[PDB]
């Protein structure tokens, strides 16, 4: 049988995969990484899985909220209720606690790992070319290997990366190409001695740092080492896009220490990771993009809010349009 | 000093490369392939180098012509005299004893190979990302390995492969993404026993074929085997894009036999190459695209005519602008 090709296994493509599959259709998932999860990936280091991409997420839509409800039942999601702080020259505790926040149960990557479940997925496969004959669609990866035939194709990557996958639809590529993504430099520090503060999260202004989170406070995270995640602001990340990891570990570690009143020991270890296309620069309404006649559909968080849910909804939408269009 | 980055070693890119280098600025070339030449490269076979991309080229423009006579004196280009015919009302013997044609000396490839010289180059290095810091330019390749710093970047790739390398300049991106490139299936057939026809080239109608050259008629080409290159109409290539090498070799071999009034032994060997982005669908006037303050330039045959000449011009033009901007 000729399945549907989904390029991208972050929550968007995995969302389309479920929709398509629940409606009884066959798909084949592709990703350039070793594994799935995209920007929701978790990293396993000396302190257990650290969450360095998506920090937590909310649910503002009934369907999405539903999905989350399920994942919770299955144990791949819990509620994060950290003591969040703020920064206006000094940490003051904000408490928008009326706001419910969700995280992967053992790690942010657990939601995508469960959504992937048993679907056929080709990993370490960077798709390069997407074309079609009268018949079907075909993918060419970086190794010149051909993949296909495929009935339709769903591009579920960050906009800039989607551009090269859309040469079959110039007009569509043209629009996708205008979507700007902001980068974000993330650093992770792990101390042997828990920092003496009750803080577990922090929205920061006037600092290279935009956000910080006490990773061990997240439900079910290994509590052996105190570990914090630092997220640089986009302007800083942009300005320091080419800086070395250690330099970034130097500066963001510096901004962090410069903002807590207490003492901060020598880190057992520190990691740095640059996300070139972290989140969309602006917000969008598309939901998803397409040329259904042609057979190619486009989705991702940047089609909407640039949040987990946006990404999730964008997938459902692309699937929804594919299914609808099958009435040829 | 920080070298300029040129992505792509087709004539367009080595063209910019020559002008910049001749002016004193160091450059670094990159190409995902093993060797340079792009669409002008020659394929090695048991029949010796075969020209399966650009077949021949004319020099209309005066500067491009100047460059050609210099290459000829260098021994890398020579004139070609193909007895052309036409298949429309049965194959007649229609020719332009007019338009002077040129081909690279040992093989088409000789021209870019000579232009490359000992220029610093990184082969089998596919660039996937091109981003800017506060000062410099950096590139990431498919290995997730960095390259830099670079003072400027010149993208010299077929438009669709450039859209992703233009994330830092969404405005340019959007313009390049809108450019359509037409595919072209190529096939090479070597015959142990020379075909019984006196011709050496031919234009074609009402068939999937479109052009064909007797590769041995070109200057300094191996003699032993009588190799023929056959190019398929763009129209056909599109409908048979997802075709298999075998299917393609089959049909174009069929169509080629179904048009010569002679005896055709089965080939000793046969090759098929699918040039996805063979030629720009339409002509353009741009000359080159760019955002000089950002220090990012884009060039290629598709910025002009879509012929070798335009590629070489676009190359010179892109270099002209980067050099002019060096007025601070
Ligand atoms: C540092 C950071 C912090 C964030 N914090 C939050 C937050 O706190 N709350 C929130 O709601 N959201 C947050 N986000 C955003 C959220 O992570 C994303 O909106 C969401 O994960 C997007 O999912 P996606 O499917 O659209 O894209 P992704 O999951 O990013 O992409 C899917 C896949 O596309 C693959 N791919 C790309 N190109 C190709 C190719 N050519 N061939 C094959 N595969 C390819 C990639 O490998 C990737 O795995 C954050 C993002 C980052 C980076
Ligand atoms: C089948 C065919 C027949 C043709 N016949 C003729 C003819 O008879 N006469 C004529 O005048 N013209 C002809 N042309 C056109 C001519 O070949 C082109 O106009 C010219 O070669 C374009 O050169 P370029 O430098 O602009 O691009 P190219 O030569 O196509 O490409 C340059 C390089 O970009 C590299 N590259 C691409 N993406 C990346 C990346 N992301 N990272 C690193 N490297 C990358 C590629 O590997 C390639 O080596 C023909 C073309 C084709 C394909």
């Amino acid at each position: 049988t000729v399945p549907i090709a989904i390029i991208g296994t972050g929550i968007a493509g995995l969302s389309a995969a479920q929709a398509l599959t629940a409606a009884g259709h066959q798909v084949h998932l592709f990703d350039k990484s070793r594994g799935s999860g995209g920007r929701m990936s978790s990293k396993r280091s000396d302190a257990g899985a650290l969450d360095m991409g998506a920090q937590y997420f909310t649910a503002r839509d009934r369907r999405f909220a539903t999905a989350v409800k399920q994942w919770q039942a299955q144990g791949h999601v819990a509620e994060w209720t950290p003591l969040l702080y703020n920064f206006h020259a000094g940490r003051l505790s904000p408490s928008p606690d009326e706001q419910v926040r969700w995280v992967g149960k053992p790690g942010m990557s657990a939601i995508t790992r469960a959504m992937r479940g048993d679907m056929p997925v080709s990993f370490s496969c960077r798709i390069t070319e997407v074309f079609r004959g009268e018949e079907h669609w075909n993918l060419l990866d970086a190794e010149g290997q051909n993949h296909g035939p495929f009935s339709h194709v769903i591009i579920a990557t960050p906009a800039p990366q989607a551009s090269t996958l859309l040469a079959a639809a110039p007009k569509l590529a043209s629009v996708v190409a205008g979507v700007k993504m902001d980068p974000t430099w993330a650093v992770a520090l792990a101390f042997e001695t828990p920092l003496q503060t009750p803080m577990q999260g922090c929205f920061v202004q006037d600092s290279p740092l935009d956000w910080l989170a006490r990773n061990r406070s997240k439900p079910e995270r290994d509590d052996t080492l105190d570990t914090w995640i630092l997220h640089a602001t986009s302007q800083w990340s942009r300005q320091n896009l080419d800086a070395s990891r250690e330099q970034v570990i130097e500066h963001l570690h510096g901004a962090f220490a410069e903002l807590i009143d207490c003492t901060m020991p020598a880190p057992v270890f520190s990691l740095a990771h640059r996300w070139l296309y972290a989140r969309p620069a602006g917000a969008h309404e598309w939901g998803a993009l397409s040329d259904a006649d042609l057979g190619i559909y486009v989705c991702g968080d940047w089609c909407l809010s640039g949040r987990v849910e946006g990404a999730w909804l964008s997938g459902q939408e692309a699937a929804r349009r594919l299914l609808e269009h099958l009435q040829l």
